[PDB]
């Protein structure tokens, strides 16, 4: 469960940093989105 | 605003992480809490 948790706010995080890029074309912000998106794929595949 | 808001979301996420590894000592945890220190001081940088 600690790394549900983990994964339920990395997906609640990068809600915030798409609506940001919704507006704002900063590239650090895409480039933090897609650590992000590393950051999730690593725990959906620890917890099987 | 909302970078201070993205910034607040990575310092309580960084926080979480730092707990899940005082128990479990998963360099997986360590590689995803590397990346959001270096998302905080990008923050950080470009909020002055
Ligand atoms: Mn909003
Ligand atoms: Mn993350
Ligand atoms: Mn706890
Ligand atoms: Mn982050």
């Amino acid at each position: 469960d600690y790394l549900r948790e983990l994964l339920k706010l990395e997906l609640q995080g990068i809600k915030q940093y798409r609506e940001a890029l919704e507006y704002v074309k900063l590239p650090v912000l895409a480039k933090i989105l897609e650590d992000e998106e590393k950051h999730i794929e690593w725990l959906e595949t620890i917890l099987g």
